[PDB]
């Protein structure tokens, strides 16, 4: 506060302002004033991300857009649960100390000292993050990353943090795509368009395994150089096997309608029956307010719809768009890759935009998928400043940080991103 | 290997029932499931929350429901109202509104002891109606063991008699009386469609009789601040004003459909707008596994209704009860309040029994309410051995040698109530 406290107030004014004049049509007035109002709180963060989320539904309902239980049922949506057991799988894989060994194992696999070790770290960050979490994975990775440079002290110069520490934060964010879980933007794409685990994986996984080298290499030239729980490991693999091949498997049992969730809910089940994780540790590791957030953004979408806003937008958007894209259109949306670097919460960014862009592509009768993936894949591309995203913050503390060296470097990457994404987006468009 | 084996038995029992039960199919499933489930919730070999996730998963694999529609139960509007509760308390604790209400009421008795212990009971009950029990208990403990210091005596009771039981029990009696804390009361209102103000119509005057009674039978047998936490109290009061008056307010609006959920939800706003409590705190405070349990439990009441196991059981007991009750029923249903207690688990108990009793009572052409209320209130009547409830299990340090002492003192209490619930419940027959 009082900043945040007033901003809300400013935003209430903004709403009342739009709501009361903005003549248009009443139910579009609603959608817009609401759209804008929520557009603010989630950008910045004037309230907490999760609060505004819980704000969304009560604002439908009152205003009569929905009825309480229907507005609420948004939270029960299946991807949320897919995500929930994503968390569970991590939580277990942590508390049994599986990740600890992975790094200890792959790092030490580097044999001697430094040279290769650094890159090892990068991969293990990306691989590990694929599954666990960005910040979490970055945080955990950081202390091992300091250990690798000790006799590597180097008042001169860049290796200690610039590169390796900065590399890590970046790897942490890159393999954050590549899997529907996590980070949460992927989840929110998936919720919106109804992607399967492997559906999303088809896109991210490769985009990730290119953007990674591209990033580290860009990074390189602008700097440089100098135990019984296998059950967990196995339960992990089966759950992931079940996810990839979900299609034939589900096909082959009949049904099943959102298999990937049952596969996931199926993990927490086998994990807790196998006695390899306690629910306390699930409940802690689980970010309950992202799951809450998912539903917020789902409710938003249905608001944009019932209200008529999502169609109105596309109407007004029409003449303009028919002239430009899709190649200019996706260059341009992919240019909100620059936009997760300013106040982000890539989550809250994704939370805001995907509903808007997917549900307009719907009144144009194209697939909400392309934009919805891209927007989400772009939001994870946040580099160039702490913060967000937090892995940046994580690395920014301690040894020879930069603050303008992030700034420089993150610019050449963020661009080779906006380029690389536009590139791929175009290919899958064939 | 303990628990895991109990699980195997539970699976062995299921396969038995599934293959050998001689009725239709849907009933074979329904019964089969009501059994395996019940076995797992009573005991707890799975945890609980794990069990609750299981309800939906079976239900969709046996085709009873489709994935979402099953999952949609998790988002029922009462879970949110209970989340509401959790934040209201997340806040009043974070601020110290609990300690203050406690300290200032307690110390108010000036000269110590006699008035001061009874001071303690009223406070613990007040603090419970809103916050929690386990929470409210562990909080009262130190404050209790301090109040009794000057008498450290091996002579004798006055800790293990009036203090620690009178404390632990006051938590539980205050457990009732409001929809928020502990969960059974929610579970009931959840299934039979009760408002905050309805459930108090019963629960409150029930906990007011009951506290003195638990205190009487327990006798004859066995600095301060005030900071800006004042706003919290204002918010709290206001929330409780709308909750009480929800009825005439709502209709002076129209709708609104689950107004009390809105009211609760709005509380989460007012609180976090007033910069009085963070999400970090609401999240750490809330018991997500209960919220989760709430839903999966609901999924189960729905499994009964559908598979027609509800009328199976209803028709099954048709002769026994039609010539038996009602009186005998309620006396009997209540007297299963000796249940909890042994092997206990006050929540998980009510989580099995309400769906069951509620949905039969419907099958009989009877308002679900009265029974389901009774079952919850009863569910909180845990005295004699710990656990459950945990309040019991808390107060064991020091005069904890009580052991039998509880068992003894508690037996009268248990029965005392078997008469009391049966009285009120019959008078409520109007
Ligand atoms: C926490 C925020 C509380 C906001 C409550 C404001 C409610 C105002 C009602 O709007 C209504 O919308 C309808 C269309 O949907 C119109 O038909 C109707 O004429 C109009 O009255
Ligand atoms: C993680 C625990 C979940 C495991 C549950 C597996 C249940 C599969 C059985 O389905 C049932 O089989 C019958 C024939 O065999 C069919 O007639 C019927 O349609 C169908 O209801
Ligand atoms: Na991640
Ligand atoms: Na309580």
């Amino acid at each position: 506060l009082h900043r945040n406290s007033l901003i809300v107030l400013a935003d209430v004014a903004l709403f009342l302002a739009l709501y009361h004049f903005l003549p248009f049509e009443h139910n579009v007035v609603l959608g817009i004033s609401m759209l804008a109002f929520i557009a603010v709180l989630w950008l910045t963060e004037a309230l907490h991300v999760t609060v505004t989320a819980i704000l969304v539904p009560v604002m439908a309902v009152f205003f009569g857009i929905f009825e309480t239980q229907a507005a609420l049922n948004n939270f029960a949506n299946s991807i949320i649960f897919l995500f929930l057991g994503g968390f569970a799988l991590a939580a277990a894989m942590h508390h049994q100390g599986l990740d600890k060994v992975i790094a200890d194992k792959v790092l030490a696999m580097a044999q001697g000292k430094m040279s290769v070790a650094v890159f090892m770290l990068f991969g293990v960050t990306a691989l590990l993050s694929m599954w666990i979490s960005n910040t979490a994975t970055a945080a955990m990775m950081l202390p091992l990353v300091l250990g690798v440079l000790s006799k590597v002290d180097a008042d001169k110069q860049r290796s200690t943090y610039v590169f390796v520490l900065l590399g890590v934060a970046y790897s942490a964010s890159i393999g954050g795509i590549a899997t529907l879980v996590g980070s949460p933007p992927n989840a929110i794409a998936a919720a919106e368009v109804g992607l399967s685990f492997t559906d999303w994986m088809k896109f991210g996984l490769p985009t990730a395994m290119m953007m990674l080298p591209m990033a580290i290499a860009i990074l390189y030239f602008l700097l440089k150089p100098t135990k019984g729980k296998v059950v967990t490991l196995g339960i992990f693999g089966l759950t992931v096997f079940l996810w990839i091949f979900s299609s034939p498997i589900n096909a082959a049992l009949g049904g099943f309608k959102s298999f990937d969730t049952l596969v996931a809910l199926g993990a927490i089940l086998m994990l807790s029956f196998a006695r390899v994780v306690h629910w306390k540790e699930i409940q802690k590791t689980a970010d309950w307010g992202v799951l809450l957030l998912f539903g917020g953004g789902l409710c938003l979408s249905n608001v944009l719809k019932q209200t008529g806003t999502s169609v109105f937008l596309a109407n007004a958007l029409s003449d303009m768009v028919s002239h430009m894209g899709i190649f200019v259109v996706i260059l341009v949306v992919a240019t909100f890759v620059v936009f997760l670097t300013e106040f982000a919460s890539n989550t809250a960014s994704a939370a805001l935009l995907i509903p808007v862009f997917a549900t307009v592509a719907e009144a144009f009768g194209m697939s909400p998928v392309l934009l919805s993936v891209l927007i989400a894949v772009a939001a994870s591309c946040a580099f160039m400043l702490p913060v967000a995203t937090p892995p940046n913050a994580i690395v920014f503390a301690s040894g020879h940080i930069k603050q303008s060296e992030m700034m420089r470097v993150g610019l050449y990457l963020n661009i080779a991103c906006i380029g690389l994404l536009t590139a791929i987006a175009m290919l899958f468009w064939q």
